[PDB]
């Protein structure tokens, strides 16, 4: 066979029988023959395992010449920033994201922290690593610890007019992720006032593995907003790459919501700008985008289809539906911190709540939120869905997987990369019935 926690956008498996302290020094050897000129930087998450399978790693890149530059327990995002900032050959981040207590990972980046994925370096590691006999060898460059966030701290700041904020209040949830580290690292130059939630790190994670999105984790940042009177709450996961927003009533804003509200944001201080978007939920977006002056762009869901896209578009901003947002001058990479600064900032500058600006925009192209199905026959449940509207003509796009326009309500239907799943997204023009009733006709159909 081959090794399974290699998946298509990064490593990810159980210890020790997928992923271990030998294949990670072995990914480092791999790795060093992948890159072009230069040394490699090397971060972790909160995970109790993570920074042995770093070490392991540094020995691998060393004894095959790489110098190391060790950036300590980190978000993802600071892998990103830092490879790109220092000029590295490349970057990986150790993260078991919310995989189990017995699993880790890595996600690997070449220069630019443009990313490494399964045709573009990742099965190409694998197949290097899978086949590799060969003694481990000593150490032929160093390890430097490099723990300073002053660069990275600037770059988040550089999103806001300090001058113009307000004394928010704020929650904030690192889930016993990493999160917490930078929030209090940019409170002395923030007016906000946090309450604080679950915010020490800790990989025995006695409030759960980090995860928003599971609605008794939702829950508790809802409670900490309404309890607190806080102006809004903001949530990470793990490696905190990505942010859960929470109006100042609790509810939870569907991530759709964030990307046109992000756009706007940014397309004030990068005018005409073009923002990619993906294909799953899109009218809102391109409205929003197109109403700021911006030029929206569809791309695939996925991050390194949404980098490459931006890269290649000068995009200012590119956001998923899956709470992902990216960011032209941060390297092109997503970043969980840049988001809630500027929602903050667009809350301080206007006098709006964060419920008031998006609640009009959830009445006008209402949606399904993405649900999931595992299913028999994938194929043969899709092709149930496209027989079952042929007679109404929808208008098709295949950019990732179904896209169907019907006029006043679409969907998107496309098999995951990561998850053998399928997953379907349904919105409406303003339509909450049409909404529910085409939803779960598509369920049935998908169900039978
Ligand atoms: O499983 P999917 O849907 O293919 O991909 C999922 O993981 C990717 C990497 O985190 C994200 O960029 C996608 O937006 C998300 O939907
Ligand atoms: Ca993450």
């Amino acid at each position: 066979m081959t090794l399974p926690a290699f998946k298509a956008y990064d490593i990810r498996g159980r210890v020790p029988d997928e992923l271990n302290e030998d294949l990670a020094r072995r990914i480092g050897v791999a790795l060093a023959a992948q890159l072009d000129q230069g040394p490699v930087v090397l971060g972790h998450d909160v995970r109790l395992a993570s920074p042995a399978l770093q070490e392991a790693l540094s020995a691998g890149l060393r004894a095959s010449g790489r110098d190391v530059i060790d950036i300590g327990l980190c978000g993802t995002e600071e892998v990103y920033f830092q490879t790109d900032y220092l000029k590295a050959a490349g970057g990986v981040m150790v993260t078991a994201s919310h995989n189990p207590m017995d699993y880790n990972g890595m996600k690997l980046v070449r220069e630019q922290a443009r990313p490494i994925s399964s045709d573009t370096g990742l099965f190409a590691i694998r197949d290097t690593v899978a086949a590799d006999t060969a003694a481990p060898g000593e150490p032929t460059a160093s390890e430097q610890s490099r723990t300073d966030k002053t660069a990275y701290l600037e770059h988040l700041l550089s999103y806001v007019d300090r001058s113009t904020l307000k004394p928010l209040k704020l929650v904030v949830n690192a889930g016993n992720g990493g999160a917490g580290l930078i929030v209090d690292l940019l409170a002395p130059h923030l007016p906000f006032e946090f309450v604080r939630v679950f915010h020490e790190p800790d990989g025995n994670f006695p409030n759960g593995i980090p995860n928003p999105l599971l609605p008794e984790n939702r829950d508790a940042t809802a409670k900490a907003v309404k309890d607190n009177g806080a102006d809004f709450g903001i949530a990470w996961d793990g490696d905190f790459d990505r942010c859960f927003f929470f109006d100042h009533t609790g509810r939870f804003i569907e991530g759709y919501y964030l990307v046109g509200l992000l756009a706007q944001a940014i397309l004030a201080k990068q005018p005409g700008g073009k923002v990619v978007h993906d294909p799953r939920l899109t009218w809102n977006t391109v409205e929003q985008v197109e109403e700021a002056g911006g030029i929206p762009v569809l791309c695939k869901s996925g991050h390194a289809f949404i980098k490459e896209k931006m890269r290649s578009e000068n995009a200012v901003y590119g956001g998923e539906m899956s709470a992902h947002h990216y960011f032209r001058e941060f390297a092109y990479a997503d970043s969980g911190m840049i988001p809630w600064l500027l929602i903050a900032e667009l809350v301080s500058q206007s006098g709006r709540s964060l419920a008031d600006l998006v609640e009009a925009r959830m009445q006008k192209f209402p949606c399904s939120g993405e649900i999931n199905f595992k299913v028999a026959d994938a194929k043969a449940s899709v092709a149930r869905v496209m027989e079952h509207y042929a007679s109404l003509s929808p208008e098709l796009d295949y950019t990732d997987g179904i896209s169907a326009d019907f006029g006043q309500w679409r969907f998107n239907l496309r098999s995951s990369n990561t998850e053998p799943l399928l997953r379907l997204n349904v919105e409406t023009r303003g339509d909450a019935a049409l909404l529910e009733t085409r939803t779960q006709e598509i369920s049935n159909l998908l169900r039978g």
